């Protein structure tokens, strides 16, 4: 996250890491066995790790699980980008407390102009790098329709939509994918591309969750 904050210690206990020996995306808990994140954030051998703020120190709200499956939308083109979305589920039931949370699915596709909470460990520079051990926070708006069709050179379905500033300067970044935006107090977007971060005219594109809930509510079904 470019331009945002320190979010404070578990202050966002939906926000999960994903874990290969390292960090490397973001999820969003949705019930005690599922993660919701990135279809581009799919690799085998994923511990998830919930309770975390800093990452690289055992502070002891923590629990590890090991994935058990991992399922890629089944329409995921990683070409375009389109159907960016992946559930995990774990090894077993996580402990819900108040450092450790679910965040609801949405019922309706929010609108232009709220106000979303954008988190993650990813680089907090626009440019260089630099990782956060502490998860940081973004607010940022929903774009318009117009203004996030015109956002880019390639091409954006209605499976996207964009979230963040136009004159630049804040903006989700390289390892935030995969992790939550939250509108409305639920989970409206998946951290999915943009080109570079925080970049002017280039704002975020986000996963839009709301077109998804019937395939992640029949899949939780059934597995
Ligand atoms: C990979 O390096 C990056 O810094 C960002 C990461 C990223 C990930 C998710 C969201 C954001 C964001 N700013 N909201 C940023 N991605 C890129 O910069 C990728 N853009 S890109 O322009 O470099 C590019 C374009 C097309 C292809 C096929 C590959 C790479
Ligand atoms: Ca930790």
């Amino acid at each position: 996250i470019v331009g945002g904050y320190t979010c404070g210690a578990n202050t966002v206990p939906y926000q999960v890491s994903l874990n290969s020996g390292y960090h490397f995306c973001g999820g969003s808990l949705i019930n005690s066995q599922w993660v919701v994140s990135a279809a581009h954030c799919y690799k085998s051998g994923i511990q998830v790790r919930l309770g975390e703020d800093n990452i690289n120190v055992v502070e002891g709200n923590e629990q590890f699980i090991s994935a058990s499956k991992s399922i890629v939308h089944p329409s995921y083109n990683s070409e375009t980008y389109n159907n960016d979305i992946m559930l995990i589920k774990l090894k077993s039931a996580a402990s819900l407390x108040s450092r450790v949370a679910s965040i609801s699915l949405p019922t309706s596709c929010a609108s232009a102009g709220t106000q979303c909470l954008i988190s993650g460990w990813g680089n907090t520079k626009s440019s260089g790098t630099s990782y956060p051990d502490v998860l940081k926070c973004l607010k940022a708006p929903i774009l318009s329709d117009s203004s996030c069709k015109s956002a880019s050179s390639f091409i954006i379905t209605s499976n996207m939509f964009c979230v963040g500033y136009l004159e630049g300067g804040k903006d989700a970044c390289q390892g935030d994918s995969g992790g939550p935006v939250v509108c409305s107090g639920k989970l409206q977007g998946i951290v999915s591309w943009g080109e570079g971060c925080a970049q002017k005219n280039k704002p975020g594109f986000y996963t839009k969750v709301c077109n998804y809930v019937s395939w992640i509510k029949q899949t939780i079904a059934s597995n």
